[PDB]
């Protein structure tokens, strides 16, 4: 143990911090198995280290996406496996906790390590060395061959499983990647069709409170109508208040995703500022101030954009509303920075300009944006002020923001805009796959004042017998195909 | 059209007063199956078949997202300004005229003076602009730009299959 | 012919419910030759199913627009052709 070793910014190489992870991780299949059979003292292959990191762990560590680092990991890994099987039958080295409590199959998970997940999550052996398997292939009755997938720590049924690490807790930027690969694709496809009913109804509720929000809000001024008006406001009160309840439950929960989530979920921040906003126009009405219906009318506005949000139920819908943001986010920014900057320097000079003469336009700044702002939105009034003393002045000025504001800026940003959506055509599946992802684990929880049963998932298949005893049950997730190369191979 | 044409034929015999709706209607639908019998050359056949490609693919989306827009902020503007310190956004449907005048590129932004919300109306209408007008037409020229490249190809195939039909 | 023979959607693999039919969809030339020379008892080559489908149309059937799916059907359909030409060339399977 130290500076160089530890794993930190600057000079080091974390390797372990023992000389059999040493030898694992430098490519020497010889030293690692000289090490283990040595008469004076073997070295235990289930050693850990400060960290509490095993031999197993350090390889997902210095695990790269790179080829040929996958490639010697995903070897050396196989070969230790197989290695520990034939020393100590007994004990099994995948289900060892760290210090932080998680395995080598959750630490790739966590760290956003792709290459060595799929292949730790997918992987089947020839006859010798079945238990330790992920994959088993069943009967194969012509074409048709049926896969299972070892279930274990990797479905949601537990209390820290692969998909809420990848959902709330992974800090790589591409992590949607992941649930997009086999296993996790069929099981999230199937947890969301089970789960139509359950969103669409929450759907419908938020739907109709927004539908008597609207009412509410209409039908209000500067018996049985007032009777209905208090009973419309008091539950517009406490829906505000369960939506409120219900974004600082999430909030809590998941106290530390704020920095790694934003691109997906960015709505949870709207819900709460559209909770506190109606929240606090309504208690603000009791005291009868004149700021009410601003805040009233602000949550009108910002409760239809969440109703948004609960439209990426669908395919289309949901990739067009990642496509949306991720235009908003890679190009709508810089163009209205340039354009502010060009608009804020032209008005003040237009409101500087034209204050003697030969009302008055460009009274002041705010009139001068106005007009400049009417010029991008169609509306633009370009005349040739006979009144003014500086007119040819003024109208150069007016020529030179049109053709440098209007024709230039608006059709570059049209063109940015078309390069953009060209180039994000694939990601946005894969980020709408794990938006469905995260909304699915959410609706498996309950709500705030109601948890739901854990229903799990997976048959309970015997996949054998292993060398300790007769039984060996594991819950494993089927999966039908139709392979023709496949099956034509084996023969 | 043919359905619209022969009511509209029978109800003038009763001289009931939708006649006219009715016969103006079937006169609309009646070009746009002249634009069917135009199917007949590769070009204009091909340019057809991409026309409905477009408005599957990427109109509904765009409409869906634009109604949800339009309609909030509608009723936004609807229940402000109401008291002073005609009268513009009188009820929804006015207001939803000018926001699609907006759209059409003849939207009336002023600063209302007689209001008692000036500020807020007019960011509402800023931020309803910068939001509707600047980001989503340009997007939707975007999704047809990407749409008419990616389906080259299918449409002569399509129109080849229309012309073995015919 | 039952639920797992029998086309739907699930668990099913259909192959025309024949024993001639399942060894020509299954690659295996010798095993559809010998059914068709035995001494014994030859196998119809046009013969027919519930469906009424002979092995020619159940090899249309179980073809898919994969490259080996379609090179070993169309392999397939034309060895069993020649197959039915040698052996009965009066009737022809394609009509
Ligand atoms: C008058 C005010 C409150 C309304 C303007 C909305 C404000 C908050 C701005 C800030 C961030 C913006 C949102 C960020 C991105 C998206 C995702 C997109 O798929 C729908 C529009 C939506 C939801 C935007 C709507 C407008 C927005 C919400
Ligand atoms: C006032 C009303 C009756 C006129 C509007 C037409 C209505 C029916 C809408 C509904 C579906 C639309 C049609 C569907 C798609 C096409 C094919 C395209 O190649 C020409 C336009 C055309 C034909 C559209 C014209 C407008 C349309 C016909």
């Amino acid at each position: 143990c130290g500076r160089f070793f530890q794993k930190h910014q600057g000079t080091c190489f974390y390797f372990g911090e023992l000389p059999l992870s040493l030898a694992a991780c430098t490519k020497q299949w010889d030293v690692v198995t000289y090490l283990l059979e040595n008469p004076h003292q073997p070295a235990s292959l289930e050693a850990t280290d400060s960290l509490g990191n095993t031999v197993l762990h350090a390889l997902v560590m210095i695990a790269d996406n790179s080829p040929e680092n996958s490639a010697l990991v995903i070897h050396m890994y196989d070969s230790l496996l197989q290695m520990g099987a034939r020393l100590c039958p007994t004990v099994q080295l995948e289900d060892i906790c760290n210090h932080q409590g998680l395995t080598p199959l959750k630490l790739a998970a966590k760290e956003g390590k792709i290459e060595i997940f799929r292949h730790i999550l997918q992987r089947e052996f020839s006859g010798l060395y079945q238990p330790l398997s992920r994959k088993f292939t069943e009967w194969c009755y012509g074409p048709v061959r049926v896969s299972l997938y070892d279930l274990s720590s990797v479905d949601s049924w537990e209390k820290n499983s692969v998909l809420e690490i990848i959902a709330f807790h992974c800090k790589s930027p591409h992590r949607h990647r992941m649930v997009v690969l086999e296993p996790l694709n069929k099981l999230l496809q199937e947890k969301w069709d089970r789960l139509i009913p359950r969103f669409f109804f929450n759907f419908a509720c938020y739907l109709v409170y927004m539908i008597i929000f609207t009412i509410v809000a209409y039908h209000q001024p500067s018996t049985f109508g007032d009777s209905m008006l208090l009973l419309g406001h008091i539950l517009i009160l406490l829906g505000g208040i369960y939506l409120l309840l219900g974004q600082l439950w999430y909030f809590w929960r998941r106290r530390l995703f704020i920095w790694i989530s934003f691109m997906d979920s960015y709505f949870e921040i709207l819900f709460l500022v559209q909770a506190l906003l109606t929240v606090l126009s309504q208690v603000l009405r009791f005291v009868e101030t004149e700021w009410y219906l601003p805040l009233l009318v602000s949550s009108l506005v910002l409760g239809w954009l969440n109703l948004l949000y609960y439209t990426r139920g669908f395919q289309h819908t949901g990739i067009y509303s990642v496509m949306i943001t991720k235009v908003i986010l890679r190009d709508l920014l810089r163009f209205l920075l340039v354009y502010l900057v060009f608009l804020f320097g032209f008005a003040v000079a237009l409101v500087s300009l034209s204050r003697e003469a030969r009302p008055v336009p460009y009274g002041g700044i705010l009139d001068a944006s106005l007009e400049l702002f009417k010029f991008t939105i169609g509306m633009g009034e370009l005349a040739f002020q006979e009144q003014l003393r500086f007119r040819g002045v003024v109208l150069l000025l007016l020529l030179a923001y049109v053709l440098l504001t209007y024709v230039l800026l608006l059709n570059m940003l049209i063109a940015l805009m078309s390069e953009t959506v060209n180039s994000v055509a694939t990601d946005s599946w894969s980020i709408w796959k794990l938006q469905k992802a995260i909304s699915v684990l959410e609706m498996e929880n309950g709500y705030w004042w109601c948890r739901r049963k854990r229903h799990r998932a997976g048959r309970l298949l015997k996949v054998g017998t292993k060398g300790d005893g007769i039984p060996d049950e594991r819950w494993c997730f089927r999966v039908e195909e139709v392979n023709w190369a496949a099956w034509e191979k084996t023969l």
